[PDB]
């Protein structure tokens, strides 16, 4: 009886396994935009990914991750509110059953079809192992999906989703660029958190940027095709596999932008 998203396993169910989820510095969190406070002092994120060496894409159970190699300084993330840089180890979605609910961070109460979390984690510590164990440890870039146009840059992905159906599935996955699921605009939010799964561990700064990307229905309809459960298991599709939003308690969100 290990954590989900279900009724017996989901979010509600993380804080007995896992006591940390009803601690001071939980994610997601609303973004209430009108009481986010513009900071002039935040410096424009630095999103440096043109040597990203993808490596392998892999079906955990919960979602599927795109690894990186993350053996030398190559993807990585500074600036913004960061003080050092963080290298790239991996991103993976969270998603719906409808285009009406799927991501995690909220913006007025607004929720996304889905959202993208790009992770890295902060040199000064090391290994990702080691980081997590810290205040300042992570730096996830978070990156709203909305149902529109087509995200051309996603296609790749979407393209090898049969080929990881079910839960312990993996497949090579290189020279993917993840450039291509950027949106325009680098605005963003900020705040300090935490993983949004279990361990649930308070080491994360957010940054969830402003704008939206455009993915088309087809592209997050294979989404949900993907399923939770392994190879020869009673088919639970793969939706739903988002926490939702937690209470801010003593934190400030700030603004990027004016
Ligand atoms: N949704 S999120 O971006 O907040 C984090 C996604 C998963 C975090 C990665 C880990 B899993 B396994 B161990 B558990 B603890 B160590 B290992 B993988 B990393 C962290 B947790
Ligand atoms: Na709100
Ligand atoms: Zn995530």
């Amino acid at each position: 009886h290990h954590w989900g998203y279900g009724k017996h396993n989901g979010p509600e169910h993380w804080h007995k396994d896992f006591p940390i989820a009803k601690g001071e510095r939980q994610s997601p969190v609303d973004i209430d935009t009108h009481t986010a406070k513009y900071d002039p002092s935040l410096k424009p994120l630095s999103v440096s990914y043109d040597q990203a060496t993808s490596l392998r894409i892999l079906n955990n159970g919960h979602a599927f991750n795109v690894e990186f190699d993350d053996s030398q300084d190559k993807a990585v993330l500074k600036g913004g509110p960061l003080d050092g840089t963080y290298r790239l180890i991996q991103f993976h979605f969270h998603w719906g059953s409808l285009d009406g609910q799927g991501s995690e961070h909220t913006v007025d109460k607004k929720k996304y079809a889905a959202e993208l979390h790009l992770v890295h984690w902060n040199t000064k510590y090391g290994d990702f192992g080691k980081a997590v164990q810290q205040p300042d440890g992570l730096a996830v870039l978070g990156i709203f999906l909305k149902v529109g146009s087509a995200k051309p840059g996603l296609q790749k992905v979407v393209d090898v989703l049969d080929s990881i159906k079910t839960k312990g599935k993996s497949a090579d996955f290189t020279n993917f660029d993840p450039r291509g699921l950027l949106p325009e605009s680098l605005d963003y939010w900020t705040y300090p958190g935490s993983l949004t799964t279990p361990p649930l561990l308070e080491c994360v700064t957010w940054i969830v940027l402003k704008e939206p990307i455009s993915v088309s229905s087809e592209q997050v309809l294979k989404f949900r095709k993907l399923n939770f459960n392994g190879e020869g298991e009673p088919e639970e599709l793969m939706v739903d596999n988002w926490r939702p939003a937690q209470p801010l308690k003593n934190r400030q969100i700030k603004a990027s932008f004016k």
